[PDB]
């Protein structure tokens, strides 16, 4: 687009050791706008050779980056933070064009992403060691924290800026250097963040972005001896594989994988509050989010009222290009996601589910899918066991509390959940019984930089943001001082 | 008869509060490494029994984690008391099946008991957080919850401490545990389970499955209900177990190999370094993950250090662990003797001298002579491989940056030791050593209050200390909307 | 009372430097059973001289007591803990006879008191210091914790055992030594605990109990150069004085003073739960507790129903000697308390308050007072501005939320408060607005050893029990290591 | 002077509730340049009436200041931080003229003072509560932290900017409001900081500066019911009085009082390192610091060598006006300090001490004192028991380790101490035996914003800066939630 070429942050080259490079073979692959299908540019189709160069550059830069004081790195990171916020409109324009979400959501993500840079710039000055009461009066126990080393980050496409800073910021603040493999569907967001890193004074090699062959690059990131940690956000099948490859060198892991988030609305809940909350938890980013409400359980006594209000809100949605005014629902990332959504809806309907609205591709074509609502859904339908990653809201009837809790936990995942109830005992009892890493209690806007973000079970390991985020990128050194 | 007279000697496995044989009635013999005699047998269980233990642990998990932290602390402390009260009986079992001297066995029992007491107290202190809100309509309340069923696979070098170091923090966290101990030293694990039964630990909360390692380990690392694996052993096995745990994204705790370096600079307290290097090298006959594998000594004190060192080694009394004053027991098996002889032969063929020892001991069996090698350098295999034996390779060096590079020239990073009376050098070198634990003018670094673990391919996670219990917990972020 | 002479723990001499001593003047003051009026024994009437001997002994014992390891002190403190529980019946007997509370409550306090010994024996091993990320690469910042030194503890009569352990246990666990001045009304509990310390192997001088002249003993405790901290629990006027005397040497302070605890019952509260909870908060220890509900605010829409059910429960109480079976309300500590209770009720009645039940001395005479309930109370009555410290429940009517919150905070105190409401927003809103250090939310049984016990404003400073209790007795040492 | 009339930060009026006011009586007191004696200007001589207005203004502004989010206050405080640094040269100019220290030191203090604003702006976002494991499965223990309320700060003259931020920054970041009474010798530094607070958008009443009658203003700060915490830095006798006045209302206390800092140089020390460190510890701010080396103990085996080198460095000092190039020693704050310094030198000389250099007023007159060095000092001299607060270095001979430690601790104070030794055992043994809150170990530049600054014994209570500085301005609230 001409609107892309007018920004200094639109880069069609990779970023390795402070240089803007093409692949050694000069090959390139195209990037497309999911709302129009047109090609917006190309990126280098790099592979193992270039990925190794990045690791080597990150390792060399590691020695002098960790030697700086915490305040040295904090000042640089804050300059990075300032640049990200000053270029909010331009970063959002890139995101909407290559990823498809509305411009308002893209700007929100930019601010959400920038807050992690500021947060961890401050954490770096506060990663405290310990002094442990000795069991032997001739020894003193002094515990310190040190960076793991070179970090490998593999990021997805649904949040093409926040998933970068959520991994790069804590890594850098910890004294680590990072090599990044971004999704080929949304690479320009990562490269734009790297361009601002250059302007912020982040030395060469501390942050590297390698685009192209995912398997070849990922293979090097998960095997190279100098990569000490792998942080990955994406599907669970890919997570199983990456962790498998990391086994040969015992690499530290940080995984944020799939999520089948249940949203439970009891009959004693604030009905209007639960509806607006469920609307937000379901249709944000067109439902293409790991913490999106994949199952909405509603009690029998309010099922009819809830469904009617819920459908009324869904029918107000404006679907179209993310650059249009007032647009709320963008297109799905690719055709496979459309096919997955149509299958799960067809399966549900074949088992008695009704379509309250939507249920087919949108008139705009491309990968646009109609915002949909299903009623009469039960546990025998595949849409209860699989992630939709689309704007499809299955409303599941229930009555007994012990039964809905069992259904909510009847999944390999355990990322985010949501409970709506004005009864204090029920609210706490259910939140504690839910086997999830995050539980919204009469709230669904749970995302921010100060709370520990992550899941349990097969939703992954580790936490991003919060006081717990920085320790993920550090190791413990126990000094036994003999006096 | 010495162990038949012990109520703690058990030749059956422990699953869901029952003393079971294998479904096939198959058993495997256990031998005394100092004499060669067969002590008894243990069930040779497989995948079926391993699955029964996982199921039993999951059923017991619901009511075990429902108790209060103080309820569990009381039960754990009764377990702690019984362990210390049966120190002599436990040490007798360990020495007979493992080989180490009776004095070392008693020390491990107390060391091991301290973990039960430590984590009984930690269970009452798994603090959550209240985080300052970014939105005045919400409150951020963070809590900690048990991961669930834990699978523990333990080695033979510390057959009791490696059990409590994993089972104690798991139980204190509200978890239940299934344990696969080493077939060379199973009776120590079964004796600890018999005490657990006497301490009132409910059925299924702790289970010990003996026999086929590959079959039992395959179930532990794949069964959907097992949420965490904690393993201590060789790195190649750790790689395999981590790989198998990948299909269900299991949480990991790994304590693997360790090629521990010990550096003695010329400004060190010479006598203090010698006594420290002796302790770090010859404890448990050198069969320890944190044992001094490489002993770097500066050129200006190399000769003096080697002389004093050899003098101490030649005082060692080698023999049966039950004899008075015995300090060096036998190696665990014949493979260890062959490895040690191969590594010494390679070093000698490249210029190394044998200051003492260097061959099997006159007592036969798996006894190996306490040995000291001089003129060792980095081209020898003994510097790149773990000996797990009473062999001390003394390596000469001069430059500080060079010995630091040699110390880090390894895939491991468990324990390291530095001796120097210069404050700035002691801190500079310790901070440059890529290890999870660094002894600074000290080598007796083991205890229950310090975080025990390594970096790089020496593994992940920590045992003991304030950090040991969070390994068995998950974080729950509650966003309360007002 | 020969039941006292038959226990090894009944001691009529003070405890200083491991010896059982009388006053240098051989002067004694009698102790009485408040339920019967009999003399049960005497205690030494010591003054400044003996108090100075205890401080000197504590300072000498401090050198070797703080040199031990945390595990060494833990073993000794746990032996002390074991002995306290093993002698629960004997300690409860002594308390009931000299203090008056029922034998069941006394046994509860002994177990409550014992838990502090166990808790802080464990805390002593965990007074972690810090390693702070340096701002100058040539220095390292290592923070450690050290005992403050000799501690002075002045305790009241309402909880004559728990108040001792709540101060002596953390002091000893921190590496400190303690000199104790217990209330002359209930000294045998303090001396009994000291006799068990001797049996537990606590070295001589580590714990000392000085009985007699409060002004003379307290003057030494608050001025001797070697006393580095004062921990006091009692009346606010005395607290002001002790703190003032502590000024000349800048002594560290721990004060738990008065508390005009309010208990608010909104109309959306579980009525039955609030009644039982308010009954417990008011009549425990016959109302003679710092956290007892002094003001019971009840909303207009449930005032009549709450009052009726509350009075029904109060009329079931059995009043009498604490040793009898099923006794729930004992006698007040002394005649002054009966006077003050009667005066406050008379003032309230003269301004429109009605006596629903009680309102005069009990038929048993002595210092027994009838469990009473007042209705139609308002803020103009003195019973709302003064602690009654007795079994009298003033039920105050309110309607507006902002007003009842203003009334609850309209006091110089800020120790404990209680709020009953099934509305989540109201419960948090009010609890956060109440200027108190402790707020029970749909609960009144708030006392235990793991939670931080203390107040704000003129209710005092510092906390007892919990992770925060041991730091009170430690100082910080910042080591700046230059490399 | 006209150089002050040319900066917008030179204010000759007080700052109360966002207004620039004169005293109700219009009375004024003069401020003088100690280097020239000239009158620089006047400040309002306010009293109790105006101090009460400030408290009322701080209490009113408190309600809305604490209702903001931690990030809200962080943004405002960081704007304040940016302004302080942007106006470094102007702030340093004011300090050098009214306080006397060299312009280079003043600029250093500005940066030092600014770092506390940044540090606590970040701490405000990290004042974490707790969730304690329950002892009763029907309750949940949620611990939160709340601001103590209006804070009263009384600051000295030796660091007329850093002492302001070291108290106002954590107070504001905690959600508190502050009223400040600065030293009449250096008021313009405090008012200039207030002018920058106004520009930074800090609302009216959140920060107030009352100048004039110290006792009258201090009496209101230490007695008004709404002042909940006093933080004071100054002389121990004044601290004793302020604490005594705070007793009537049980106000929370933070005190940083006197400090008879010993510096011990053993014979196994890096001689040159110990000399340069002793020079820095002694003559920074012309020796007018609470942590300045008041006693310099030097082992007998290196006493002659240490002295010769020490006097060599002292004789290189350039004494003169703080605005002149290369000046390193400025004038003392007033004439009383010159007299006290001469008295302590006379007493030492009368008991055998030798003057190696200096020992009298400087040729420049005014309050300039010659940088002096005394040898042959011993414990019987007054200079060893009294703070000299001047450029006078008493070198004290010693031999035995146990003796020099006993001499170091033979004081009521316990603020800062320094030890130089290349023996690891001795360095740790001695540092652990020194009853001080801060110990430099082969280092004397111990001051920075991330380390806990404070003393033990009669040197005061509490800590400033570091992870421990913010809790001093918070209270703990224990919520016992009943399910």
């Amino acid at each position: 687009v001409s609107s892309l070429q007018s920004t200094e942050l639109f880069q069609q080259q990779a970023y390795i050791n402070g240089q803007w490079l093409a692949a050694q073979s000069n090959a390139t692959v195209p990037v497309s706008n999911p709302a129009t299908g047109e090609e917006i540019g190309t990126i280098p189709n790099m592979g193992a050779a270039e990925a190794t160069q990045a690791v080597e550059a990150a390792y060399t830069a590691l020695q002098s980056w960790k030697a700086l004081t915490a305040q040295n790195r904090a000042d640089i990171l804050l300059a990075w933070h300032k640049l990200v916020l000053d270029h909010t409109d331009e970063l959002a324009l890139i995101m909407t064009i290559e990823q498809g979400k509305p411009l308002a959501e893209a700007k929100g993500e930019v601010r959400y992403a920038a807050s992690f840079i500021q947060w961890f710039a401050e954490e770096g000055k506060r990663i405290y060691g310990d002094v442990i009461p000795t069991v032997n009066n001739q020894q003193r126990f002094i515990i310190s924290k040190e960076p793991v080393g070179v970090v490998a980050a593999i990021t997805p496409w649904n949040f093409p800026i926040a998933m970068i800073t959520r991994k790069a910021a804590p890594a850098l603040a910890a004294g680590c250097t990072v090599v990044i493999k971004p999704a080929n569907e949304t690479p320009y967001c990562a490269l734009a963040i790297a361009k601002l890193a250059e302007k912020a004074g982040i030395p060469a090699g501390v942050i590297n972005v390698v685009t192209g062959k995912s398997q070849e690059i990922g293979s090097v990131f998960t095997s190279h001896e100098k990569v000490k940690k792998l942080t990955f956000t994406g599907s669970t099948p890919v997570g199983r594989l990456l962790m498998q490859q990391c086994s040969s060198t015992i690499k530290k892991l940080a995984l944020e994988l799939g999520g089948n988030a249940p949203l439970i609305v009891f009959d004693d809940a604030d009905l209007d509050k639960a509806v607006q909350g469920a609307i937000f938890a379901k249709f944000r980013n067109a439902g293409q989010t790991c913490v999106c409400a994949n199952r909405i359980y509603v009690h029998d006594n309010i099922y009819q009222a809830f469904a009617e209000k819920f459908v009324q809100e869904v029918q107000k949605f404006k679907v179209g290009n993310g650059l249009e005014d007032g647009v709320q629902i963008g297109p799905l990332i690719n055709e496979k996601a459309v096919l997955k959504a149509q299958q799960l809806i067809d399966d549900a309907v074949s088992k008695g589910a009704k379509i309250a609205c939507g249920g087919k591709q949108h008139a705009l074509g491309q990968t646009f899918y109609e915002p949909s609502v299903l009623t009469n859904v039960d546990r025998t339908m595949e849409i209860v066991q699989e992630e939709i990653f689309g704007p499809v809201a299955p409303l599941i009837r229930f009555t007994d509390e012990a039964d809905v809790v069992a259904q909510a936990n009847d999944t390999i995942f355990g990322l985010a959940a949501y409970v709506y109830s004005e009864n204090i005992s029920r609210l706490w009892r259910v939140s504690e019984q839910l086997e999830y890493g995050m539980v919204g209690m009469n709230a669904t806007a749970i995302s921010n930089e100060v709370v520990p973000f992550g899941g349990v079970k097969q939703s992954g390991v580790g936490r991003e943001g919060s006081k717990y985020g920085l320790e993920e990128f550090m190791t413990i050194k126990y000094m036994c001082l003999g006096l």
